């Protein structure tokens, strides 16, 4: 391929980044922010400032990788460092996480990265026999509550009930603990939300005018001290609930304190936060796919479950072709976490589809995943949600291009990479979500809107079987 100069510029100091930040949050939004510049530069690889800049990030300058050929460089640990850039060009204060640099911020070359990731592998593996009955029991309550709300109001706010459900499910599946039986009561969603806000506010817009938002959440960090006691409530819950997992932490040579802050982060930020983005988006997309798709999903899931003697099992789910594919299409069409960063360890040649580009050691690389996963030179009808995309031998090959987990879907998280530790779990619970919906309902209608993180979704009808 021809070597090309990386297009784009960073504009003037201070003023360049601010204008790019207004574009990103207010005047264009992220998708059009990235696409308008692809069109301008005639390149899917270019230089751009990324938020937050201001006083929170020291350097907003990145090289954006916005196609599915160049983006995978971000998985390659021989090529990029993955230290302290989970949230990009800035890092939330370790005051927010008990003074620790949590697993998600550690490079694979740090020994504690191996210990902590192995701990989460154990967390997940040791919960395998609770996932099914706990998901089915807690999500059954969710849908009871949603049917109730629909009959009262004529619509049912999904996100307003499903946040509690997700956390209840995680506590019971991961720790055999019902939050209702603890001091947390039903408080966890609110505590986690505030704490996540304190972590992620430099990257978020909450719909307020820019005159308020910019000074309040985009220039300076929100003080960690103001969430410290909310965090302590969550910490004490993990300390008292994580008994069996803490013995294994002890065996792995991890302090009880470090294990607990890490278990909290993994459950509350990685898992519950990812679920908080994913499930309402799934409802939105599946809802938009229409009633014929719902009926086909319903017929598949029910038949397969009946063929399995009414028992839902891991192996039964492998039969549910459209179900597996729909889940994959949700993850491709709309990756829940869109921002992946990596610092070039050495000088690199990054190939895109029509040119190659030279980056120097130390440059921050950034990918906006939905432009890699909706890349029209990799996927046909790339901006269409196609439920059956991954069905059959030929569709399954395309999975290596589904990147939600910070790696190809065909690859496994290891202690050596930075691929999502809960990869298999996420795909599992997302499938169980679809299974629970369509073993109850032949179809549904939604009303949708925007959320600071993902989507705001209402059911306006739920057609029971
Ligand atoms: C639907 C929910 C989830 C979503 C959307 C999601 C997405 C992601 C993404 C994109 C990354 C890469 C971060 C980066 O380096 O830029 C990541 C990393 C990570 N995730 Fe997940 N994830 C989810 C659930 C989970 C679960 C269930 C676990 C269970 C323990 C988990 C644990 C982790 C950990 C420990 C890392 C850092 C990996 C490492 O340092 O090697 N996440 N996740
Ligand atoms: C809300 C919690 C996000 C899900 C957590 C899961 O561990 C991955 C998060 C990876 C990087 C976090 C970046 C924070 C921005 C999240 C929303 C905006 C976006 O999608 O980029």
């Amino acid at each position: 391929l021809p070597i090309r100069n990386i297009p784009g510029n960073y504009g003037l100091p201070i003023v360049g980044p601010i204008k790019d930040r207004w574009d990103y949050f207010y005047d264009q939004g992220a998708e059009e922010f990235f696409k308008s510049r692809i069109r301008k530069y005639n390149s899917t690889v270019y230089r751009v400032n990324m938020p937050p800049g201001a006083f929170i990030a020291e350097n907003p300058q990145v090289v954006a990788l916005l196609d599915g050929k160049s983006f995978p460089v971000l998985f390659d640990v021989d090529k990029v460092e993955k230290k302290d850039l989970f949230t990009g060009t800035y890092m939330p204060s370790t005051e927010l996480t008990g003074g620790y640099r949590i697993l998600s911020y550690l490079d694979p070359s740090e020994p504690k990265h191996e210990k902590l990731k192995n701990l989460l592998f154990f967390l997940l593996k040791s919960s395998r026999n609770r996932i099914f009955p706990e998901f089915q029991a807690t999500y059954s309550e969710l849908f009871d509550s949603l049917e109730k709300e629909l009959s009262l109001k004529g619509k049912a706010d999904f996100g307003g009930s499903s946040d509690g459900t997700a956390f209840n499910f995680l506590a019971r599946a991961f720790y055999g603990t019902n939050p209702a039986d603890t001091k947390l009561k039903a408080d966890a969603p609110g505590l986690i939300t505030k704490w996540v806000l304190f972590n992620l506010h430099p990257l978020l817009s909450i719909g307020l005018p820019r005159v308020i938002e910019e000074p309040l959440i985009h220039t300076f960090s929100l003080p960690p001290a103001l969430v410290k006691s909310d965090y302590q409530r969550l910490y004490e819950f993990f300390l008292e609930s994580a008994g069996e997992i803490l013995v294994e932490a002890d065996k792995l040579g991890i302090s009880r304190e470090e294990a607990t802050h890490n278990l909290l982060f993994a459950t509350c930020f990685n898992t519950w936060g990812g679920m908080k983005i994913l499930f309402p988006n799934m409802v939105k997309r599946i809802g938009r796919a229409g009633h014929q798709v719902h009926n086909r999903l319903a017929e598949e899931i029910r038949s397969v479950i009946k063929s399995n003697g009414g028992e839902l099992t891991m192996g039964a789910i492998e039969k549910m072709e459209l179900t597996k594919s729909v889940v994959y299409e949700c993850l491709r069409f709309e990756p829940p976490v869109t921002a992946q960063y990596g610092r070039a360890k050495k000088d690199l040649v990054i190939e895109s589809h029509d040119a190659a580009f030279k980056v120097k050691a130390g440059e921050m690389l950034y990918g906006y995943q939905p432009l890699a996963t909706r890349d029209p030179k990799i996927f046909d009808r790339a901006d269409e949600f196609v439920p059956e995309r991954f069905v059959g031998e030929e569709g399954e090959k395309l999975l290596r291009h589904v990147l939600w987990s910070n790696g190809p879907e065909t690859e496994t998280p290891t202690v050596g990479n930075k691929q999502c530790a809960g990869k298999d779990f996420v795909v599992l619970v997302a499938r169980l979500f679809v299974i629970e919906i369509f073993r109850r309902y032949d179809s549904f209608d939604i009303e949708v809107g925007t959320s600071p993180l993902g989507s705001s979704v209402n059911f306006s009808s739920l057609r029971k079987a």
